[PDB]
């Protein structure tokens, strides 16, 4: 019911701002402007002397503002369901961008927070499980991440998925992507571009063309986007080789 | 002449700070000393001297201050591949390198030197790596190697170039060569190479030849065991995926 919050989180912030501007994806994203104690005040104001479950998506709106980065063409990557595998894929920033490459992304990455009423105004031993709140509280922070990240994109984008989920659709109406991201892509983005992974050694649930595969397709069309869709193109098929070398699909010629 | 590192002190305590409270948990040990102390440790070896005035010895209280325990079998050496090492030991998930520990993370891709004038660092230029004698440039890494090396435990690995017809694949005067292999204790067991034969590209060495051989010799010498592999097929299957038209990667 209960989960531990990341502890010094103002320093771990403020550290991961500096390590980032001076050294991160210095070729790759732009420098944000506002400098790091500016951005630490701008999340700190967002969820401080507030319950955790009466956030909603305006409460980080001005932050993100602050924190998002103009993002390089044709290179922008979502993912739903394979995080590892589309993070090795996208290779830190070298072959295309995730949110855990721009400043407020890397930045928040894997830490928990949460605001409370009573002094100092967050709390730096407990936290509630979020899973109390409603969802726009839950999904508060990653949530207006995910719309600003998406806003920023221009040209191609791209969107790997998890075909071999039996429980989990390739494409929910309801997922990050499909409630914050596609319906933020503006009319400078061209085409979606799916990957759809399937995991070596299991059965192949989803496939390009069909169930909500297609739903999702349809929808693009209707935002007047191009779409492509591609099952284990030889790229990925490789990355997920290098993990399981002896699995039969990786054999050699 | 090189470009030094902006905000040094800010950089390494910053990194010092995300590193201690967020990077490696399931894997590496904290280390006791705190962000500001090893700071003090890592200054004091360089600063308020010319930039060449350095040796071994020079960030001996930083290297003991900073160094953690190593998880047994799973330290990596490597040689003249950085991406293919870094990308197959994949921070820390299947093997560790010098730049997944506390002192390789925080100093990583720096760049810093000391000048005898306040404020003892030189914030606008740095000597280019050739000006200064062999144990002054080699001071930082050369110790942050040894300490490395040194807390090795059970097999290692030890990823080298196979392909480099300029340079072969084991030297004794590497940082591996000269650091690495010499202070290897007899909690090692096996040296295990991995020799990397980049695609499309002449092989210019092999295990049981040339300086590969030279290096078996050596870790025998050692009562270590040695086994050697040229791409093996999990990090050609890496390589592949950037290169997925070489013929090195034809599917069934
Ligand atoms: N992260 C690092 O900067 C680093 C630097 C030096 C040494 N390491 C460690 O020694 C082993 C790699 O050095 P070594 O065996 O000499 O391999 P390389 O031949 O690839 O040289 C390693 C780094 O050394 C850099 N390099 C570049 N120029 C010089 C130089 O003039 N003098 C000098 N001593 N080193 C230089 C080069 O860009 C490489 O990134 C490895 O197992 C790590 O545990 C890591
Ligand atoms: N804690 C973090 N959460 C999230 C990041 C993130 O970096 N860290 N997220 C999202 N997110 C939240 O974590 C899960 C993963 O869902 P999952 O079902 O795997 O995928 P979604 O499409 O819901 O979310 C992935 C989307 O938003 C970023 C990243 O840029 C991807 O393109 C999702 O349901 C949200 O509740």
């Amino acid at each position: 019911a209960a989960i531990v919050p990341t502890r010094e989180l103002e320093n771990v912030f403020l550290g991961r701002c500096k390590d980032y501007e001076i050294t991160r994806y210095l070729d790759i994203l732009p420098r944000v402007r506002s400098d790091c104690s500016a951005l630490w005040k701008d999340f700190f104001k967002a969820f401080s002397f507030k319950n955790p479950c009466d956030l909603d998506l305006g409460s980080y709106k001005d932050f993100f503002t602050s924190a998002q980065q103009q993002l390089p063409k044709n290179k922008v990557m979502f993912w739903s369901g394979v995080y590892d595998e589309a993070h090795d894929y996208a290779n830190t920033g070298r072959k295309y961008i995730t949110l855990e490459d721009t400043l407020p992304g890397y930045m928040l990455n894997s830490l928990v927070w949460c605001g409370q009423r009573a002094n100092p105004g967050f709390n730096e031993k407990v936290c509630p499980d979020f899973k109390t709140c409603p969802v726009q509280a839950r999904e508060s922070f990653w949530g207006m991440a995910s719309s600003s990240y998406a806003h920023s994109a221009e040209g191609e984008v791209t969107y790997m998925v998890d075909g071999s989920n039996p429980k989990v659709p390739a494409y929910r109406p309801d997922s990050f992507f499909g409630k914050y991201e596609l319906p933020n892509l503006t009319n400078k983005v061209t085409r979606v571009k799916v990957i759809v992974l399937h995991r070596l050694g299991e059965k192949i649930i989803e496939k390009c063309g069909a169930g909500s595969l297609l739903d999702l397709e349809k929808l693009v069309k209707a935002k007047h986007f191009a779409f492509d869709c591609v099952e284990n193109p030889r790229a990925v098929l490789f990355l997920l080789c290098s993990d399981n070398p002896n699995a039969r699909e990786c054999r050699l010629a």
